[PDB]
């Protein structure tokens, strides 16, 4: 017996308010990936050079998440199912109030990725799919602790050992960190917000 | 980012006000109402937030959440988590759930304290009986009739906040009455100029 309340402020007058020269700019730029590969990299110099420049963002990292809204999730698939729908609800609620919300969260299942894009897409918020791809190898030597533990079989269902991680076919953006520059990188992601309209 | 770089580029004019303002009170009592006409205030001002109502929020993030004694737990310490993230973007928010149980309204409040974010609990305090005389979704009828069962007020808690930053008298009061006295409050903590 849940009935839906209608909000007194539309999303150009939160536009006018949050941004600077203002403009609704609401989005979510979905970062996916292999542990290690650089997503709380990239995605923390997004929201520097973004804040840097007068517009307001939010990152939600996997991480940060696992210890507040999901301490209460592990790492079965239903797990991370659950994890990446809250998260998926959280960050179109952040683009429903006008920041740019970075998320950096491995998200292995394509099918939970594109929920997530159907939760914003739905409600008529632009959602970037960015896979940051580094070889498997490359993001182990990167580590501390948890491949090591993982490879012991003290970590059970790893993501790129023991579970599977599942590569967008087509996403807005592919991200090459082994051989890619993180100014590089940041620089990418800006130029796709420059033609998607969210950075002047 | 730093809390007072996102001040800087946040506001419509300078200085970090993330903070989050928790309603709580009876169905009926006029948390939405108040929340609502709040937000527009603010927003008015140039001050951004964001409001997270029960209701709304139980469409999406906690759809699969009922009315239990552990589910409404659930319920408010994800939308507690959530306002804290709110906050600490720079954000005033907003929430507006029945959130019955004073051990979860305090557990909210932890979670912000800790982040040294401030946590203003605004008691919205209409007794029972004007609540029902109102029944604006027909819940109280319903729940007399038999239809819904655990109903807040009458197979079901409410548990007075203690040591509420606020308390609304919404049957004495109306709607503008109420926002101003919010207002007075944000004005006291310098979240409001
Ligand atoms: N272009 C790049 N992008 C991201 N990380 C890089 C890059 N080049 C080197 N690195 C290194 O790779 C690591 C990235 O790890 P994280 O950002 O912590 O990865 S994450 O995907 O699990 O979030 C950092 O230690 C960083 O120094
Ligand atoms: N079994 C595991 N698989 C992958 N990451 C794990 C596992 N156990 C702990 N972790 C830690 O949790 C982080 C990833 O969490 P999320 O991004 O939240 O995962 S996701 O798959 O559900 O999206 C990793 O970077 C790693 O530090
Ligand atoms: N001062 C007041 N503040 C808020 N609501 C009031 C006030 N006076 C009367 N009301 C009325 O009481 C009803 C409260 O219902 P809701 O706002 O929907 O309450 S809620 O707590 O269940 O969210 C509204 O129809 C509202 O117009
Ligand atoms: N058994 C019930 N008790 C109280 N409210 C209910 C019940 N069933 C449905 N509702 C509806 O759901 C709302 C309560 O949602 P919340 O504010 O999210 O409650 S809370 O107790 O878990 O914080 C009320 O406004 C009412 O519309
Ligand atoms: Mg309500």
């Amino acid at each position: 017996n849940v009935t839906y309340q209608a909000h007194h402020v539309s999303r150009n007058k939160r536009g006018q308010v949050v941004g600077t020269r203002g403009g609704f700019r609401g989005c979510t730029i979905w970062l996916t990936g292999l542990s290690g590969a650089g997503k709380t990299t990239v995605s923390m110099a997004l929201e520097e050079y973004l804040v840097c420049h007068g517009i307001p963002c939010y990152t939600l990292d996997g991480d940060n998440i696992r210890q507040g809204l999901n301490k209460n999730l592990g790492f079965s698939p239903e797990d991370r199912e659950e994890n990446v729908r809250r998260i998926a609800e959280v960050a179109k609620l952040f683009a429903d109030a006008g920041l740019v919300c970075i998320t950096s969260f491995i998200s292995p299942y394509t099918q939970d990725r594109n929920n997530a894009r159907q939760i914003h897409e739905g409600a008529s918020l632009p959602f970037f799919e960015v896979f940051v791809d580094a070889p498997l190898h490359v993001c182990e030597q990167r580590d501390k602790g948890l491949y090591k533990k993982a490879r012991a079989g003290e970590i059970k269902g790893f993501t790129g050992i023991d579970s599977e991680y599942e590569k967008p076919e087509a996403p807005e953006l592919v991200l090459k960190t082994d051989s890619c520059d993180v100014n590089d990188c940041v620089q990418q992601v800006v130029e796709l917000l420059n033609e998607r309209d969210i950075l002047p």
